[PDB]
């Protein structure tokens, strides 16, 4: 019947269209035949001119208030005329504008990743909203340059878009045991809107790590007399992991001759090692002792250092 446009957001008093001029009505035509909207209703958002015959904006219009998420806003307004009383249907069309910006439930996530996460795995993230229609609605997501991720966009349904995390790199605590990354939501208008969304990936430590002494091979002497209480040396073994994983102890070889086990004695928490018993040049000239940093983790890792011990 009478179709006419304006865009959303427009100024009180813009124009919409002529509907005294549309309907033939000239002059006194608009107050004989009484030229008025339909309801109070009808009012609420347009004004029907008795002077221009011009269908007016009475209040600022939002078009996500009205037709929310719908293809096309077409807005009825219901034109009276008298003698004859004769009703014309308007549908002015609220077109759209890309004024809202891409939106997130929370402002920031945070991810517990393990640090054996195998490349490929997904972590799902979540989508953000914009109440525009059209191109205006959200286009594509972005992920800030790092090392270890990728991002991935997949889209489901009804067209909406769900990003999630691709791993690309093993992760390594030992490294770095946190990643902040940003995720950026962008519509498709000119110029684009955006919203973000601080991704702070925690990594939870994984026993990974096998300790280490300072030194593979030892080699040190004692003289013939050396007395009983004697400290050899203190052992030094490393374990970069968190925890219980990073908490080691220390012990002989499972196999260590009962002679060496009689003759000298490790603490297995400070890694000292004392000389116990007798030693002279004769019994032996020399000792090989293989000691051991066993891990708490699990499961366990464990390093070696054998010290060679000559007298
Ligand atoms: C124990 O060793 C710490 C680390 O030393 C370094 O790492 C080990 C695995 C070897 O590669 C060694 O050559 C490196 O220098 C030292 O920082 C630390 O001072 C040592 N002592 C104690 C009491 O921790
Ligand atoms: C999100 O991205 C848009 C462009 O895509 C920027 O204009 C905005 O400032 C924000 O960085
Ligand atoms: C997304 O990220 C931007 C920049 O990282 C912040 O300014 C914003 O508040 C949101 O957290
Ligand atoms: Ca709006
Ligand atoms: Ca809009
Ligand atoms: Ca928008
Ligand atoms: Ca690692
Ligand atoms: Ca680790
Ligand atoms: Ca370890």
């Amino acid at each position: 019947q009478l179709r006419y446009s304006v865009v959303e957001e427009s100024e009180p008093g813009t124009l919409v269209g002529n509907v005294a001029q549309d309907l033939g009505l000239k002059g006194t035509d608009l107050l004989s035949r009484r030229l008025r909207l339909g309801s109070e209703e009808n009012g609420r958002y347009f004004s029907l001119s008795l002077v221009s015959g011009a269908l007016a904006v009475s209040q600022k219009i939002d078009r996500e208030s009205l037709c929310g998420a719908s293809t096309s806003c077409l807005l009825p307004v219901q034109v009276v005329t008298e003698h004859p009383l004769e009703l014309t249907r308007v549908e002015v069309e609220i077109l759209d504008l890309n004024d809202n910006s891409p939106s997130f439930a929370t402002p920031d996530r945070e991810m517990r990743i393990s640090e054996s996460a195998a490349p490929g795995a997904r972590f799902p993230l979540d989508s953000a909203q914009d109440p525009d229609v059209g191109t205006n609605t959200v286009s594509f997501y972005t992920l800030s340059p790092n090392s270890h991720f990728s991002l991935h966009v997949k889209t489901l349904k009804d067209g909406k878009l769900f990003p999630e995390l691709v791993l690309e790199q093993q992760l390594d605590r030992e490294t770095q045991a946190r990643h902040q990354l940003v995720l950026t939501a962008v519509d498709g208008g000119t110029p684009a809107r955006s919203g973000t969304s601080l991704i702070s990936v925690i990594v939870l430590d994984v026993n990974d790590n096998a300790p280490t002494f300072q030194s593979s091979v030892l080699r040190v002497g004692l003289p013939e007399n050396t007395p009983p209480g004697t400290l050899l040396l203190r052992l030094n073994a490393t374990d970069p992991d968190e925890g219980t994983n990073g908490q080691l102890d220390y012990s002989f070889g499972d196999h260590t001759s009962e002679t060496v086990k009689n003759l000298f004695g490790l603490d297995p928490s400070s890694g000292a090692i004392h000389v116990l018993g007798p030693v002279d040049f004769e019994e032996s000239n020399f000792y090989e002792i293989h000691a051991r940093a066993r891990d708490q983790g699990q499961p366990a890792m464990e390093g070696h250092c054998v010290i060679q011990v000559d007298v």
